[PDB]
């Protein structure tokens, strides 16, 4: 079919905030600050276009991006990275950069986003409010 990911979402829970923070090289001091804020995100969508507003521990992160389309991410050490987001089936947008994998999946009103670099797999579940 053809599936809606608009809505502001409340995180619930995630596993592995400081090591993944650790391992991309966010400074300690931002990572003690940030990984038990459970904030509200964000995501506008237009047909192909998604317009992204996440926060991500103290920070809150604007993107977006067209499916399928060359776009340039800021990621959560602020550095811009080239890529292309995907939509795999009707729920699923997948995308990868440097050496990360991040795959962010949407069943009902509950949203599940995992991002993997190595061994080291953060995962965050939030629902929609």
């Amino acid at each position: 079919s053809h599936m809606s990911f608009s809505g502001k979402y409340q995180l619930q829970s995630q596993e592995n905030f400081e090591a993944f923070m650790k391992a991309i090289g966010l400074p300690e001091e931002l990572i003690q600050k940030g990984k038990d804020i459970k904030g509200v995100s964000e995501i506008v969508q237009n047909g192909k276009h998604f317009k992204f507003t996440i926060t991500a521990g103290s920070k809150v992160i604007q993107n977006e991006f067209t499916v399928g389309e060359e776009c340039e991410l800021e990621t959560m050490t602020g550095e811009k990275v080239k890529t292309v987001v995907q939509l795999e089936g009707d729920n699923k947008l997948v995308t990868t950069f440097k050496n990360i994998k991040s795959v962010t999946e949407l069943n009902g009103d509950i949203i599940t986003n995992t991002m993997t670099l190595g061994d080291i797999v953060f995962k965050r579940i939030s629902k929609r409010i």
